């Protein structure tokens, strides 16, 4: 009926999780009708909902955007930023999900001001997407380090707090 | 249903009407194509907004997919890469990017593919439009295989829903 399939530590499988949980946190809320996709890990990340099957991740998310209709909430649109989240995600996906040295000093220096990478309300489709693009070398980082790069792991452990549910799989830091 | 609102003078609706000529050309009911101010498109009951939200749902109706990523080349992510990048940046090239892509395809005949045009050539094509058509004749040449390539998408995908003008 609305199966989800994903892979074991795979970045682009983790966001998928983390809009669920997104998705689950923010959109539809208390409501308890609201059905879910079944999701199994096998090795490529398909989505069959229906009569209709969608392949990797970009199409996956944008069907997923659709039948939840959660849009203006994950792009902000809201606040005329949906151009400017497109932006972000689009460029770390470009840049294969990974990022440089050069890149958390952009970010943690854009975090100090912000509490979230592009809204000023809430988070974001980006906020998902950076979360799991930043995880493991956060997760590998020496205590020494973790404080040069402290306002991306206030950032962090926010989403962590308030993102995170049932379907992420990711182990808690701290 | 199936009435798709675009923008004049958009590059961003110059490719979903290209995206519209390759589903003819390469693939191959329509939908109704009206100009107004912004991108939307009312299939079904479902309305969508935007670029990117429009070509995912044109994909899925047109099951297009593998024709327009290369699932059969295994190129599906070097095509989100490409068009990716390129939508980052605003839809603007870097002259530095015209050098590497005039270089790219002095030994393609697109940019990722090795068989057909996929979404990569009909994003960049409408991108790179203006700079050709503006360009003059001497640097055009300094461009040549952009060129070869740019007539050659004009010659074999452009169509009834294309608003573009052709060059040359």
């Amino acid at each position: 009926m609305c199966v989800l399939t994903l892979v074991q530590d795979d970045v682009k499988s983790d966001i998928l999780k983390l809009v669920l949980d997104f998705i689950k946190a923010v959109v539809v809320k208390d409501d308890e009708k609201v059905a879910f996709p079944e999701v199994r890990h096998e090795k490529k990340i398909s989505f069959q909902y229906k009569d209709k099957q969608y392949k990797e991740l970009f199409c996956t998310l944008y069907a997923i955007i659709d039948i939840y209709d959660c849009y203006n909430e994950l792009f902000n649109e809201d606040e005329g930023k949906v151009s400017e989240n497109e932006e972000f995600i689009f460029h770390l996906a470009s840049d294969k999900f990974k990022l440089k040295q050069l890149d958390m000093k952009h970010l943690n220096d854009l975090l100090c001001e912000k509490s979230y990478i592009v809204s000023n309300r809430h988070a974001s489709i980006v906020d998902i997407f950076y979360f799991c693009s930043v995880y493991k070398p956060l997760s590998e980082m020496p205590a020494k380090e973790r404080v040069e790069i402290s306002h991306i792991y206030r950032w962090f452990l926010h989403i962590q707090e308030t993102l995170v549910g049932k379907f992420t799989t990711l182990k808690k830091l701290e």
